[PDB]
């Protein structure tokens, strides 16, 4: 059995050099964005005021079809632009200087990888991005901008063309992924260490791609709790570090010895931001 230490040295010797990253909600929640399923704070628990047939309509295309307004109210809630990335984005951030990052695939839409400094070719956003809109009636694509002030003065954005609703390019439950997603079976080949941090694990074909790398190569959990093929499908390489994933990435960091080197990089992008 590995331990966390095993795989720092791992990374420290470069043997682990091609690291893939599976990321969700749960590396937001530090940032105040609610993740789905948490008692309590998840956004399941606390859609009450939408009067939804259920939670998970909220982010369906039919139900969206029928009345995009509960959408747009929460989109506004969870805009890109003032959340700032946490110790978590700026970890992954570090591996990819350290030209450690074979890519990160997110099913998070908040954006806040890009906002860390990691660069597109890099990232697989296999929910979609507010960074683009689409005329759900006519296809005609936007630039995301173009929605942003309807969707902060409680308007719904309408295509100019057609009059047809606006939606950003988030991939609603059950929707096709995008095209960029297809990278998955380049990538997962070649990686030499698998980190998954803050998911879940509950959504395919998403939760498959952790049994998609090698046996022999390491799958590193940083989460809340045990989950996904890590709990059901465990294999001999695999690493649990459970509890907040704030305090793992810190314990991971501190073993990787760049510690200092973090507090440094968190300092200066923050500057900026
Ligand atoms: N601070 C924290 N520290 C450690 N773990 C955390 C923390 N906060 C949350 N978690 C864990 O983080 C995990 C969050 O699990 P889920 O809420 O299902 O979010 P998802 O991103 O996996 O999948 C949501 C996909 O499903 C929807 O269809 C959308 O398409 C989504 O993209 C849980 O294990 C929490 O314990
Ligand atoms: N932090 C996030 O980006 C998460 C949690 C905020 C809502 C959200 C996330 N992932 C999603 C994927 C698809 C759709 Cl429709 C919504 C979300
Ligand atoms: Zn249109």
């Amino acid at each position: 059995k590995l331990s966390l230490q095993d795989v720092a040295e791992l990374i420290r010797a470069r043997a682990c050099q091609r690291v893939v990253v599976m990321v969700g909600a749960g590396i937001s929640t530090p940032s105040g964005i609610p993740d789905f399923r948490s008692p309590g704070s998840g956004l399941y628990s606390n859609l009450q005021q939408y009067d939804l047939p259920y939670p998970e309509a909220i982010f369906e295309l039919p139900f969206f079809f029928h009345n995009p307004k509960p959408f747009f109210t929460l989109a506004k809630e969870l805009y890109p632009g003032n959340y700032k990335p946490n110790v978590t984005h700026y970890f992954l951030r570090l591996l990819h200087d350290k030209g450690l990052l074979l890519r990160l695939y997110t099913q998070n839409i908040d954006g806040l990888e890009r906002v860390s400094g990691i660069p597109a070719s890099k990232l697989v956003e296999a929910h979609g991005t507010f960074a683009s809109a689409t005329c759900t009636v006519c296809q005609r694509p936007f630039p995301g901008e173009d929605i942003r002030a309807d969707v902060m003065a409680d308007r719904v954005p309408r295509c100019p063309v057609c009059t047809g609703v606006v939606k950003p390019d988030i991939v609603f439950f059950g929707e096709p992924l995008p095209q960029r997603f297809l990278l998955h079976v380049v990538d997962f080949p070649m990686a030499d260490l698998l980190l998954i941090l803050g998911t879940s694990l509950e959504v395919e074909p998403f939760a498959s791609l952790t049994e998609a790398v090698r046996s022999s190569v390491p799958r590193l959990l940083i989460n809340r709790d045990l989950v996904g093929p890590l709990a059901w499908h465990p294999r001999s390489r695999d690493v649990a570090q459970l509890g907040d994933v704030v305090h793992g990435v810190e314990s991971l960091v501190e073993l990787l010895g760049w510690t200092e080197e973090m507090r440094d990089l968190v300092q200066r992008e923050t500057g900026k931001l």
